[PDB]
């Protein structure tokens, strides 16, 4: 393309990351990416269990049979009848494509697969090595665009502490410019035709879920306090209709940080840990209690009736071999205290429970014995424990409860990415797109685990090819 106005693309997550990597590598249109935080990658860059794909290679290596119409299946089943049916078929067709474009264009491995809950086979995608999978990708994508701006200032522009506040258009109805306040709080324009809101979740805000969801108020969260559902506000006031936003997403295991256990913060015990193994127990009586690989918001669910109102927290419970197979993220969450290594015997008592040594043992054994009929129906049972646990045996725990993860509302987008405007079918203006959680309508009622990293690159990179067909 010849070089006009920047494409101003708004929070420097997955989504935003993608859109300015196609834009300028694809198309060598020029791209100004405001973030208001002080850092790159948003919530994105903190996501720890993976991207799904259906019918990779990675997935083919592993001797997995999945296709995107399972991976729809999955989908339309985890939305109850919420949502847009053709972006979730969207989402999943092109979901090959997405895993084939970070493994050939970023050469991120993705060879590691873990089975979330909702999922009927695996295909959420992680590396193997030290690196999560949101900070690997977010890594290679910042890496990416900062090398472009080092050797052409023009093509690509990096502006951090930057509030988008609204959108100029002009008399009807074109974008025209971004009004943001720089780092001094100077309102500063940003001259553009094109926009492109990548500016995430409201999950950390109070004031909006008391608007949508106002029995999640008293929740803690995962999200960073960046998390407060700016462009969803800016482009409903620009007249873009928003879809679903009272579908908020509670994940069933955020960490408590044992010398922080009030705080409204938590790190997310990444669900990684129940797909590779990993059991939840009663925090009085010690016993299991449900199926720890349904979807979050039947688990949430059911931790919220079965474990006690007052003190609603669950021990999460790993043997040896969910540590081998995970060993760098445990190492971490044990570097930061919130899970601890322990013996059968110290485990009863240093998290005070009813249930004996013996008989937590003869229970491990039981959930472990696999020709033994699962009490709870769990439709994966994989690196359990030791036949010959013994109550001196050691296992790995943590305290996890219930957080506001995840808004699956947001503002209304076609296929195109394209923002839609309220009660019509039309888009509310020709150079307007969103891409990941600030949009509403790919997930419905639930999000399946690892589909948000997913959903980033999909309409990333759709919004990308679509400014590019009208810059
Ligand atoms: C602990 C945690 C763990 C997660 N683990 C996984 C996982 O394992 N697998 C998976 O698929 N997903 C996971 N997710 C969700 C996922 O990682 C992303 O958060 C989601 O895909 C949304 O990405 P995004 O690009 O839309 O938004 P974000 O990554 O949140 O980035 C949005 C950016 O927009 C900036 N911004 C906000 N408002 C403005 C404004 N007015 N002006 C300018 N900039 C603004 C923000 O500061 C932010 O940097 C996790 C999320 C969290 C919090
Ligand atoms: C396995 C793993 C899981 C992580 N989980 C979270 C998380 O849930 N929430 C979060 O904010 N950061 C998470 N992080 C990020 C760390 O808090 C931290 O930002 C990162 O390790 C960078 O290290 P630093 O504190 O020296 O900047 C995780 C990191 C790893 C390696």
């Amino acid at each position: 393309a010849s070089m006009k106005q920047p494409v101003v693309v708004i929070g420097s997550g997955l989504a935003g990351l993608t859109t300015s990597n196609r834009l300028i590598s694809k198309y060598r249109i020029p791209v100004v990416l405001l973030d208001k935080a002080a850092s790159i990658g948003g919530n994105s860059i903190k996501a720890s269990s993976g991207i799904n794909g259906a019918h990779t290679d990675t997935q083919q290596n592993l001797k997995v049979m999945d296709t995107p119409e399972l991976f729809l299946k999955d989908t339309l089943h985890s939305a109850k009848g919420r949502g847009v049916p053709s972006l979730m078929d969207k989402l999943t067709k092109e979901s090959k494509s997405a895993i084939r474009w970070l493994q050939t264009e970023f050469d991120l491995k993705l060879d590691l697969l873990a089975q979330l809950g909702g999922h009927s086979v695996p295909r959420t995608h992680r590396s193997s090595g030290k690196l999560p999978p949101g900070f690997e990708i977010v890594q290679a994508l910042s890496k990416k665009l900062k090398d472009i701006s080092s050797k052409d200032s023009n093509l690509v522009q990096i502006m951090l502490n930057s509030e988008v506040v609204d959108i100029e258009l002009d008399n009807q109805g074109h974008v025209t410019g971004v009004v943001y306040m720089d780092e001094n709080g100077n309102r500063k324009i940003m001259k553009s035709h094109h926009v492109v809101f990548c500016s995430g979740g409201f999950g950390y805000s109070k004031e909006m879920l008391k608007e949508y969801s106002p029995n999640l108020i008293h929740l803690p969260t995962t999200n960073g306090k960046q998390t407060t559902g700016d462009g969803q506000k800016i482009l409903s006031k620009l007249g873009a209709e928003l879809i679903d936003m009272d579908q908020v997403q509670v994940h069933p295991t955020g960490f408590i940080d044992p010398n922080d256990r009030e705080n409204n913060w938590k790190f997310l015990a990444a669900e990684a840990l129940r797909g590779l193994g990993g059991i939840l127990l009663h925090p009085t009586t010690g016993r299991r209690f449900t199926n720890e690989l349904s979807t979050r918001d039947t688990v949430t669910m059911e931790i919220q009736s079965k474990c006690p109102k007052n003190d609603n927290r669950a021990l999460l419970v790993m043997s040896d071999k969910v540590y081998e197979n995970y060993t760098n993220n445990i190492n971490f969450y044990m570097s930061k205290n919130l899970i601890k290594k322990v013996s059968i015997n110290d485990l009863i008592r240093q998290y005070d429970l009813q249930t004996t040594a013996s008989e937590l043992v003869t229970e491990l054994k039981s959930y472990s014995d696999v020709n033994t009929k699962d009490t709870f129906d769990r439709p994966l049972i994989i690196n359990a424990f030791d036949k010959d646990i013994s109550t001196e045996s050691t296992v790995y725990v943590g305290e996890v409860t219930p957080v506001v993860h995840f808004t699956m509302g947001g503002v209304k987008i076609n296929e195109k990415s394209q923002v839609i405007k309220k009660n019509s079918e039309s888009v509310l203006s020709n150079g307007i797109f969103a891409a990941g959680e600030v949009s509403g309508g790919v997930h419905g009622a639930n999000r399946l685990g690892g589909s948000s990293l997913l959903e980033c690159v999909v309409f990333g990179k759709t919004a990308a090819d679509n400014i590019a067909k009208l810059y």
